[PDB]
């Protein structure tokens, strides 16, 4: 009883190197629409997305973020943020939004990777500085994306030991 | 440039009423496999899933949880938990896992809803009591699921105001 949605979920992987080529505007638009389709605590919809295409900002962030060095080879990144003034579920909602973005990327032949901003205060401040985020808008993650430079197998993470019936 | 993965992301909605009929074992297995395919900070894979099919536990949880009353009409629920001893990203990883489970459910003609345990300490204690969770294993959410009782339109959440280019 498999299907294409499940295949995409199983196929998704973190891609950290990209070809030097742009990404179609229509694909970026669909990734954002995917992000906004996430579930949301009390249906607040606290997400805010910053689409970064400025070479200098991308490179400046790369230098300052410890595990987002691949920003220097990405043409674009989506910064998934939450309006913490509107919801204390923001980082949960925004994690579901981010996962939709990653799934969307995979489904359109792109590669992407979740790089943490939250929970690291210093990283969040980097992102705030370069994208001019109001104080209440907190960055969950920076998602570089592009066409993969080197296709890879997805990870096979199934682990029966992590399934518990009725009690632990 | 749409596709079936994006359609499923757009179609997913919270379903809170279910027909009185069981769910195929193969579907439940695929939902769990979907959950385990989530991305994970440092690839820790801190998720733990409790599949609850015991009528009494389901009903006892329903009584004690303020916004999971639909457990009394669900045959089963998946409790998404994180091993907080293994990862301080647990609630982010597990939110991505939960979103995969919801997407998987939708793709196989099922309905599901994320009901919060975390961040509410009292709810987390309810779940801990009934599923015997070790202290380090923290419950993110309780996901009742089933065949929908009343099909509904998905929510159309696209909001151009939540897209920012380069700076806020
Ligand atoms: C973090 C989180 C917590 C939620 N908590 C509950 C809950 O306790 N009970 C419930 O019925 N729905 C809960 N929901 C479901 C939301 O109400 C639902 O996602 C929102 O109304 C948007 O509707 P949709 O999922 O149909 O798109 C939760 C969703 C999220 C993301
Ligand atoms: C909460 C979270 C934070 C992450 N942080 C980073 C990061 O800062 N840099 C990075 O390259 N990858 C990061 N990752 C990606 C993970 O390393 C990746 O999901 C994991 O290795 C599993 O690989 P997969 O995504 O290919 O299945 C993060 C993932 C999650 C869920
Ligand atoms: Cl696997
Ligand atoms: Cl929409």
């Amino acid at each position: 009883t498999g299907n294409a949605a499940l295949d995409n979920i199983f196929e998704r992987k973190s891609v950290r190197t990209y070809l030097n080529k742009g990404v179609e505007k229509e694909k970026i638009d669909l990734m954002l629409r995917a992000g906004m389709s996430a579930p949301s605590g009390k249906d607040v919809r606290p997400w805010e997305f910053v689409v970064v295409s400025d070479r200098a900002k991308l490179d400046s962030m790369a230098a300052a973020l410890p595990y987002a060095k691949m920003l220097t080879q990405a043409r674009n990144a989506i910064i998934v943020c939450g309006d913490s003034a509107r919801s204390f579920y923001w980082y949960l909602d925004c994690s579901a939004a981010a996962q939709n973005i990653l799934l969307a990327a995979e489904s359109m032949g792109l590669g992407a990777v979740w790089t943490a901003a939250y929970p690291y205060e210093d990283r969040m401040e980097v992102v705030r500085k370069y994208t001019h985020l109001p104080e209440n808008i907190l960055p969950l993650c920076v998602i570089p994306f592009g066409y993969p430079a080197t296709k890879e197998q997805p990870k096979q993470k199934y682990d029966e030991k992590k399934i518990h019936y009725n009690q632990y």
